[PDB]
């Protein structure tokens, strides 16, 4: 049976169907053409005394045509498409997720021009810091489309031999990790959205630390005393956000978290696909609501990770994910109410451009906003995510890069060029208009 194409969002082939025979023989009448069997295993490529034992233009040996897949992009889509076995049943990704349907088109949300340019500087990103692996994730935030899904290593679905395991890991949809100062907008829109907190109230987060029972909670950089809420995003402080999270209360943040998908099914039917864990207490402990403030307190994937700034870049409305391309986009959840969402926005666009600010998150010709991480697997993961023009948002992106063995100090910010270079040119290729000109 042939099989349906996969094709990305614009017509470009991913998954397509060639013809393999199954050169079948009854063991009845090709015994009828003993004197023929050299012959045949010869043409075939069979000892002679096997192909015989075996058995025990040639009388008995018809040919039935069979089905066999290859991926014209080879690995550059390789996790999002997956794979078929031998006999031509999906085994992985979207050849599995869409197996019944497969075995009828299936046009993906992936638009191949961004894909190659997620995976080229993403690689890129993996060689000059020294990395061990990698993902970047593109999402349309109007649609909910997954525009690029890159993970390195990867692996090429053509040539399945000596594949190294590290290399076959969906590691956007599968790795779980902390977060950490990337949820902060998330805490921050929890303070927002109680009534007690404005974006110019001041914390005082001297000396960069906060002594909790036994536990002491830092900043990476303690060079602050009064912060106010964009400063605590600018400046990563740990300890500004932990004493906005002992006013509001655990509680208001965990469910800013749980609405925009922290820690929760995406939706997606997506073999292998991991959730993570948003964490729930009865009675919240001290260092636990300051943990969850922090990024610490959870852990999640970089597509939930994506898909909830996603919601916050499309002014707090959630609308459901898709690897499949989105002709009628459903209605979508407010998570977030859209004058919190639009603070929150303003904030995230002054992490990137203000005075102090990640100036390697800037987009030639845009206006970014974003924030980035570090997640404490010493090994670490660096993360970045945001999303642009932050005056109509378009595209949401997600940044990981795991170990990078040769960043010095600032090692935790090596993802924010990364943003840049795949967010200036996949706002070019879909021809978005620039919003920052002087």
């Amino acid at each position: 049976a042939h099989r349906g194409l996969i094709t990305d969002r614009n017509g470009e082939p991913l998954a397509v169907s060639t013809p393999v025979t199954t050169l079948w023989a009854n063991p009845k009448e090709l015994m009828t053409a003993k004197e023929r069997w050299p012959q045949l295993a010869a043409a075939l490529g069979q000892d002679t005394k096997l192909f015989a034992d075996r058995i025990e233009k040639v009388p008995g040996v018809y040919s039935i045509e069979e089905f066999r897949r290859f991926y014209p992009a080879g690995e550059v889509v390789a996790h999002a498409v997956g794979f078929t076995d031998v006999d031509d049943r999906g085994r992985e990704g979207i050849e599995l997720a869409f197996d019944e349907w497969l075995a009828k088109t299936l046009a993906l949300s992936i638009d191949l021009r961004l894909q190659y340019l997620a995976h080229r500087e993403l690689r890129n990103a993996l060689l000059e810091n020294g990395a061990k692996a990698g993902s970047l994730v593109i999402m349309d935030v109007k649609t909910g489309e997954i525009l690029a899904m890159t993970n390195q290593p990867t692996y090429n679905p053509n040539n399945r031999r000596n594949l190294q395991p590290a290399a076959m890991r969906n590691r956007a949809m599968i790795d779980v990790f902390e977060p950490g100062s990337t949820v902060k907008p998330f805490s921050m829109s929890a303070a927002l959205a109680s009534g007690r907190w404005k974006p110019s109230d001041i914390v005082d987060v001297y000396p960069g630390t906060l002594q909790i029972g036994r536990y002491t909670i830092r900043d990476v950089s303690r060079n602050s005393r009064q912060l106010d809420l964009t400063g605590i995003l600018i400046k990563s402080s740990n300890v500004g956000i932990s004493k906005i999270a002992f006013d509001i209360g655990a509680e208001s943040i965990y469910s800013v978290m749980q609405q925009v998908g922290l820690g929760q099914d995406t939706g997606l039917g997506f073999p292998g696909e991991r959730v993570g864990n948003l964490p729930n207490h009865r009675k919240w402990p001290k260092a636990e609501t300051a943990t969850l403030a922090y990024g610490y307190g959870l852990s999640v994937t970089a597509i939930q990770l994506a898909h909830a700034y996603a919601a916050l870049a499309n002014d707090g409305k959630s609308v459901p994910l898709s690897m499949t391309r989105v002709d009628r986009v459903p209605d979508g959840v407010q998570v977030i109410s859209p004058e919190v969402a639009s603070t929150v926005q303003g904030m995230l666009q002054q992490v990137v451009e203000a005075q102090g600010g990640v100036f390697r998150a800037q987009v030639p010709g845009y206006h970014a906003a974003g924030k980035s991480g570090t997640a404490r697997k010493n090994a670490y993961r660096s993360l970045f995510a945001g999303f642009a023009p932050a005056t109509d948002p378009r595209i949401a992106m997600v940044v990981v890069i795991d170990e990078p063995s040769k960043a010095g100090y600032f090692g935790g910010l090596v993802s924010a060029p990364v943003f840049s270079k795949v967010m200036a040119g996949a706002l070019r290729l879909m021809n978005v208009p620039p919003d920052n000109l002087p």
